[PDB]
């Protein structure tokens, strides 16, 4: 990564093999679930695209996953190129290149290179660029990865309303929609697929009711 | 976070990843007990809001108490915008801008400005403004996911007092109410509820007695 | 109601037995279907409030909806007065009153003075005003009277997906959702309420499927 030394300038500093075994880790553990992003994201802080293909070329498993993320990074990378065009005319003396996405995915530049653009001023966050496609790359698979759609998340006849409930934020925690319709969710779905016999207990709450209210509500059922 | 560096200026570090990861095990291994708020507060020293959203991202499971800070950080938020209304006019250009409730949140502000607030002199508290949001969201969810009330407390008929007394202290530690109610508590609510054998004693070491004398009292019962 | 004569003039000419009976007739009928309002904006066509209040209370039957109706009128009603307060001073000999919610319910004005109002220059439409509110009175009804949710539209294992498509833009005719929620609906719930041997054969069609090709490719199943 490229980080402040003490003297107050950027210097590049190489990441630390716990940082790179607690990568290895989290995938172990945790595979295509969300709090991998986060996660991700963290361990990303201040991190080159050649540290970030150093971290995917280091995953072992989930090689269907892994080719589709490649996949799409070039896919986002394509689009760069195609958003951005090349420059009018030949490159001044007196600076640095453009990148291109194949410069963003770490394949065309040099590590002295990804630090003269982030390092310059004005800095251009080629890392942020590759961050974005990831993390997208991310909601393809996480969204892929899910194996159970949110109507068919249903409560049992002995099963606890609670249990039911956190079953349902986390199937809507893998639900992207905006949030309008993620509130419309939370207020329909929720008391339609709940059982009969608290289905009975929270048509009385009535409307306005509030998450604690429920959950104590439907507690002895 | 921010820290103080050696040449004694205020500037921004990365949080650690065994940092992060002591983070995970507590939530891990004490869910919601209290003992989480002391030591969020402490993992939470010279934090921004960018750091405190990261860690409250990084959560896997408890997702219904995810779902309730959330609205929490929300509602709390909506009221900083409500009692501190947007000031008069255009903003100064020897001047940066008052924060929001998303501000606070982290949202609508970037890392610099994040710094800027903190660092600028005055200074304003915006990761402590967030912590009283998060440690009162913290109590709203404790005081939920107790499952028992203290009424509910009694002594068995076999039951040394001592493991009863443990019990009274652990859900008068989940218990929230002022000093003196808690006083009134302590001295009324044990004793009821004690068994009829060392009810009968501690009836014998009349009022004024202290707890190091009541559990020797009744240590043979 | 008030028709415009052969001479050029709008005046009032009573409703026809014919026109009556047609009334009585679509309610003794369709009850409380959607077509019932349509049908009564046709039949309301340059109606007073007088003949309004003749039509609501020459009804037979459905007394609890009529007076769920009545309730719904008079809120409406007092909504009137509440947004239109009434004007500055004394009423000018040169002119006429303006009308409250009793008079647009037709309640407080007397026939002459309805032709008044609606004869006169500038017109005000007073008709239109109870219309309203008789079919958002009638949106109330229709919504509670449903007997099931969309939720529960579902298709049977032996039942031809056509005869559930129309099950589905029946109940979906009784939602009044905006258009961008029952477009999602649409792609949404119809797929997946759908049996197996047709949910397989729709999976095949991929997106941006029509209905006569969807209704076409699941014929044999």
């Amino acid at each position: 990564p490229i980080v402040q030394n003490l003297q107050g300038q950027m210097v590049h500093q190489a990441i630390s093999p716990r940082t790179l075994n607690a990568w290895v880790k989290v995938v172990e553990e945790k595979a295509f679930s969300p709090e991998v992003i986060p996660m991700f994201s963290a361990l990303s802080e201040g991190a080159t695209p050649q540290d970030l293909n150093t971290m995917l070329n280091t995953v072992g498993g989930h090689q269907a996953a892994m080719q589709m993320l490649k996949e799409t990074i070039n896919e986002e990378a394509a689009e760069w190129d195609r958003l951005h065009p090349v420059h009018a005319g030949p490159i001044a003396p007196g600076q640095m290149r453009e990148p291109r996405g194949s410069d963003i995915a770490g394949t065309t530049s040099t590590l002295q290179e990804q630090i003269g653009w982030m390092t310059h001023n004005p800095p251009i966050p080629v890392g942020e660029i590759y961050k974005r496609w990831i993390i997208l790359g991310l909601n393809k698979i996480v969204r892929m990865y899910s194996p159970t759609s949110i109507l068919d998340i249903r409560q049992g006849p002995k099963e606890p309303f609670r249990d039911y409930v956190d079953r349902f934020y986390k199937t809507l925690r893998a639900e992207q929609a905006s949030q309008e319709v993620k509130n419309w969710m939370t207020e329909t779905l929720l008391v339609q697929n709940a059982n009969p016999d608290c289905k009975t207990i929270l048509k009385a709450l009535g409307p306005g009711a509030t998450l604690e209210e429920m959950m104590t509500a439907c507690q002895g059922v």
